[PDB]
């Protein structure tokens, strides 16, 4: 009877292909009766909410558990008491007394003193959530968060108005962890769980701590660490029989460098490659580069499982080229604005559509206007619903730099939708076959791209034709029944 | 019923020629039948005793009122309450507790606690004035200050020791506004009108509310703005009906600037001289230059009203040269320095007598002593009785590089005392005639001026019959009566 | 009926010769049978353990006492009150209420609000100290010093974590003395004598106020001051018959400066020479030296008293070279180091011992590593009994660059040692013969010093003979009648 843990740094809603992949791989385990479950390393008071949401969505399965170090604390905390800490409320109230009121927005009220003048605190309502933050001498020196009137988190300011401590609260009210911020970088440093009165050097320490007393030393528990600076957390356990495994989900060289350099967290994980169970890598390309550039030999291929969900009804006539991407500079959406531009201007009907949020989304906004592609190019935003958007698309492109594997390209592909993207390390070249199903075009070569895109946008039956032998490629080389074969195997050694 | 309001930032002692401007013009127009007020923009504890002071010299006419939007404020607080806010005393009172006290000087004494050790206060009394410095941590937060022994306002300190919050307390001792302080440059950014329990988002915003309250939106309602600085808070008003002048009392050139450029104040209040009532300038020759510079039609000129008070019973024999200046950097007393240099070393007897204070008094001072004049230029300070000073003179001089008008040297020419000026934008050419009521030098011809001076110094007869023609040019070009028709012109549009 | 004042800033285990030297001149006085007594200008919590320590090691005579300006009004204070100061320990008690604990080493431990989360305090026990460190806002503000669970001082702290402000506690827990710390450069700024509701401008202020009390006005009374920095203190008092000397213990020419500048303290103590009764060089050298170079004629040689204790019984016959001294860049031991090397390659037997602890040590000890002398060369630590090590080495070596007699190699060559060093100011070319008792080798060069060491250390005769005729010759010219003879001369004029 096996079990699984899946070590991520966090959960969220916004998120990329790694949670997505996650999520999928706890889905596929649970099917093969063999529970994998999130465990995370972050604080955040809305977690329940974030895990409705997730679930609602159908983005994470209803089986699966999301462990979290601080969770594990309230929870501790919370049984330790049955009174509420009414006295902390008071301690609040009484910092609010001989006070006045002056209003700003809706919710937003500043508080001075009746009798001194004294700027007192600064109150922020909404709904659910409230915000007090207490000042001293005019500047800012704590803030208590609230979710629906109870206090969950208090942080302490310094004279650059930065955190520089944080103080967690239960479901009762009661302290069970607080920890010192480094106010410069952000860095937890020493946390202090308060209520099993225990000191940590920093979350490294504590969530090495939380991960032994979570997981039971059995050759049938699995560690599997998909976020790369949670590697650490899983590498320092003093787990003798547990199995132990690194996902590397990411082109390992060092991004936008000519030097010949590696991520600094991936070259780490790969160096340890043989003190642990397994490295793992999604192209089979990643692996022999890997192999051919460090003395390591536990490296191994295993790609994501594939959500092969039912294809649209019938494909797009209309000239509309998508792309769904986190807004990153690895995903180089400037060249495909260069590329949009060459396109609109050998053909006015054709419409870019481009879902997702993220850094560069202000820059490529800007870019569009300047360019006089405003009736051409539309930033659509973050989409919850990537499998009905990709319906409105006749084809998918990929300007994408640096890759893992390529979810994106998958699922257009997997709903009949044929794909043009710059042939790089890693992934377009495993699945794309040039002239078939997609188009491989050379990287950076962005008038060739341009032209193929025209090429495919203009005959339908092409499009059409490309879009189904994409679908069947996936189903042939992706088969779900396989991967899990590849995971087992590993599990059984 | 014309009732006119002249907008100026404040209004002290000390002050130069615009205050001097604006209280004579309140003066005529109270002469006129219309109600001349000042309204100021800045806090100030001892306003009244100012006032009283202005009044007593002479300076002020009693009939001119002062409004003051903090005053408007602590007016509304004062009839707020009843009793006194004897909770506010109890606070510094507290704060005193277990102290031991510590001598410097007379006033000046230091309080440490008892029990602990830790410096708690510093105070200085000083007769009506005390001051109350209260620490933490060895460091001053805060200011107590008072006016016979009544709290009128209250300073918040930083780390640096600067100001970043005040707190103004009305004739009770309760606080009616505050406001958030740039430590690092001064300026005054939200105001909070705690009375009215509302928030501003700088002095610009509480004094354009003020305006609105305070001036009734008449075409009978006339505001002047002098301050250059204060042109915004008249500019920003709703009003529809009332009437929106703004005079400019200086050279609007950039001071020593060879680039071609203005200063920034009074370009903003030129460029938007059409969308108000009109733009006042003194000199006709700064008018032409203003309508040839820039695309605004609604300039006038408008010379100040000329105190032709009665000139001395005799002229001075003796060889003194005079000047009257506020002692800044324009004025370049550094060039008439250099001047007397000149002259004392072709006629040892000639004195020097520089009246006035301000930021170059000390190397001026300092010049002297260098080139070894100490015997001959004597920097006499400020005046309060210029009148007195010009009787003294045998005549007067001018080395200023920058002027409006230049109200000094009329002064002297109406106290029969003829003028050795340098030929400057503005003034200088529009009243003296060289050779017949002064001397008119090229700028920064150092050596002709000192000629001029010597020739004019030794010869009794030229001091005289200069002087008498001076005084008659003035009565002439600048008569009260021709000056107040102007004003009437623009207020009947 | 005489008695003298010896200034020094503090006194402490670790020091040097010159505290060597006043305990020793303090003897020889006491011998005498005039009183001569240390007085110190530094607080330290623990001087009568210190004492106790000095005098018990014999380095301190028993007779000798040690005048402190701090304590001198801890005993004001003591003597103020009858009953305890229960109020302070109430306020430290009352700080630490509803609080966790946290423990991190031994005594250490950390204290936690149990309502509200905030770090409280540090706690660091130490079974007679203990420290108290208290915090607002995640950072610390002050520091409780504690010794025998008695508060003995306060520091207060900035946002930078560095003490700006002590408070000083007598015998009964009452503050006497708080004073401002600069903290960039941790000067003493604005002392204030609680006690005796009185100010001070700094250290300097307090001390002179402080002499001028201890002190007596009598011709018969008798400052010598030996600290350099502690020389301003006696020349500011107002003592007209007292009379003041100053003692210059070392070369008055700034270190490792080629451009001919002085020592600055030095300089003003040489410069106002004839303004005092006397300024007390140890080598006649240094006497011409200042003479020749400064326009002063108060200067006199005056050797330190020498402890002519009994000689080892037995001469080192083992290949041992020794050196004793403060480990600092003047010392030179860097040369030490690259002469041993040069010894060790000649001949692998001789060991070198390098007794005491300072500035240097970890560079000198990284340094013996890389030359491979690990087996050679050893840094036996500061010792308390130079006599007893001594014994165990066939000569001593000194590469000292600047010097004022050095003590050390008089007391090698006492203890029949022959003494090699190079030739510098001031001091080796006095008491050392080259070729008879010693050899004196030319400054920095290295290798003739390792050839002279090689010399002895392999001749066991000379090594006798030399350390023979060495003790001899300090009997000789360094006798304690004719130093003693000096100094009555000084004070009988
Ligand atoms: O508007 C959206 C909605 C969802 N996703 C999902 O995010 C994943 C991105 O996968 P990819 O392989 O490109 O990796 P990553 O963007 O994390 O580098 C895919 O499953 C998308 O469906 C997205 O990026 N944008
Ligand atoms: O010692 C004194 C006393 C009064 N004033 C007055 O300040 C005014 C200065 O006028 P000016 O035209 O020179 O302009 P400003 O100095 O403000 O630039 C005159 O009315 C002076 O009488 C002065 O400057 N110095
Ligand atoms: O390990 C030890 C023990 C004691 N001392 C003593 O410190 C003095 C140093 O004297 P020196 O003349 O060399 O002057 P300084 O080191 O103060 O410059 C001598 O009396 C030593 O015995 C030392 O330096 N090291």
């Amino acid at each position: 009877m096996k079990k699984i843990f899946m070590m991520v740094h966090e959960l969220d809603v916004n998120k990329g292909g790694m949670t997505s992949s996650m999520f999928n791989r706890s889905k596929e385990f649970y099917d093969a009766d063999i529970p994998a479950d999130i465990v995370t390393f972050d604080y955040k008071g809305n977690y329940d909410e974030i895990i409705k949401a997730l679930k609602k969505q159908g983005k994470m399965d209803r089986r699966t558990k999301m462990y979290n170090v601080f969770e594990y604390f309230k929870q501790i905390s919370n049984n330790k008491h049955f009174k509420s800490n009414k006295l902390l409320y008071k301690h609040i109230s009484e910092r609010l007394k001989n006070t006045i009121e002056i209003e700003e927005s809706k919710g937003i009220s500043r508080y001075f003193d009746i009798t001194t003048g004294t700027y007192i605190a600064y109150i922020r309502k909404s709904k659910s959530e409230k915000v007090i933050d207490f000042f001293k001498d005019n500047k800012r020196i704590e803030r208590f968060s609230f979710i629906d009137n109870k206090v969950h988190m208090k942080e302490t300011f310094n004279v650059d108005n930065k955190v520089c401590y944080q103080v967690f609260y239960d479901e009762k009210g009661y302290p069970y962890i607080s920890r010192n911020i480094n106010a410069n970088n952000g860095a937890v440093g020493k946390t202090y769980v308060l209520v099993n009165k225990k000191e940590f050097k920093n979350n490294l320490a504590l969530c090495v701590y939380y991960l032994e007393k979570l997981i039971k030393d059995s050759k049938d528990s699995i560690m599997i660490c998909d976020g790369p600076g949670s590697f650490p957390k899983m590498f320092n356990t003093n787990h003798k029989n547990a199995q132990k495994y690194g996902v590397i989900h990411v082109n390992h060289h060092e991004n936008f460098d000519d030097t010949g350099a590696f991520k600094k967290s991936e070259k780490y994980i790969i160096e340890n490659a043989n003190k642990i169970n397994g490295v793992i890598v999604l192209t089979e390309a990643q692996r022999l580069d890997i192999l051919n550039q460090f003395d390591v030999e536990n490296i191994f291929t295993i790609s994501n499982f594939v959500k092969i969900h039912n294809a649209p009804k019938h494909f797009q006539t209309e000239k509309i080229v998508g792309h769904i991407s986190r807004m990153v500079p690895t995903k180089r959406i400037d060249l495909l604005i260069e590329v949009a531009e060459l396109v609109v201007k050998k053909d006015n009907a054709v419409k870019f559509h481009i879902y997702g949020e993220g850094s560069v989304k202000d820059k490529i906004a800007k870019m569009i206007e300047d360019k006089n592609l405003e009736r051409n190019v539309f930033l659509k935003g973050y989409t919850t619903t990537p499998q009905k958007c990709l319906e409105d698309f006749k084809l998918v492109v990929s300007t994408s730099q640096y890759e893992g594997q390529g979810l994106s390209m998958i699922e257009a592909m997997i709903s009949k939708r044929p794909v043009v993207a710059f042939d790089i390390k890693y992934g377009p070249s495993d699945f794309i076959e040039d002239n078939k199903n997609g188009y491989l075009i050379e990287n950076h070569n962005i008038n060739d791209m341009a032209d193929k895109i025209l090429q495919l946008v203009n005959n339908d039956v092409l499009a059409a034709e490309f879009g189904s032998k994409a679908r069947e490629n996936i189903i042939e080389k992706y088969s779900t029944e396989s991967i899990l074969e590849k995971w087992l195997n590993l599990f059984n050694s």
